[PDB]
DNA sequence: AGACTTGTACTGGAACTCACGTGAACGAATGTTT
């Protein structure tokens, strides 16, 4: 972002779907359950920028969580 | 590829039980003292 501001736009990197136990996935779902929004290809959100791979449901970055990927 | 879940088998420790040992205590007989 411009100096002294929070990030506004995001660029997709990759899907990850392994490395979490069932309980961790349940807790993550409960945390982010309220903030999921349906994804419409015709009116994509401004904050998230995607290529050919698009999600079924998108969550605004302000309410999401950081994940470590190996 | 990778990561988690499920199923099978194994091994060590907990708990329970019996055998054996040791410690302390005691009534009766005997020996000693007065």
């Amino acid at each position: 972002p411009p100096p002294g501001e929070k990030p506004s736009v995001f660029h997709t990197l990759s899907r990850v779907g392994s490395g979490c136990t069932m309980k961790e996935l349940y807790d993550l779902g409960l945390k982010l359950a309220k903030y999921w929004k349906p994804f419409h290809r015709k009116a994509p959100p401004s904050s998230i920028l995607c290529g050919t791979e698009k999600p079924e449901v998108y969550i605004e970055p302000c309410n999401s969580v950081i994940v470590q990927i190996k």
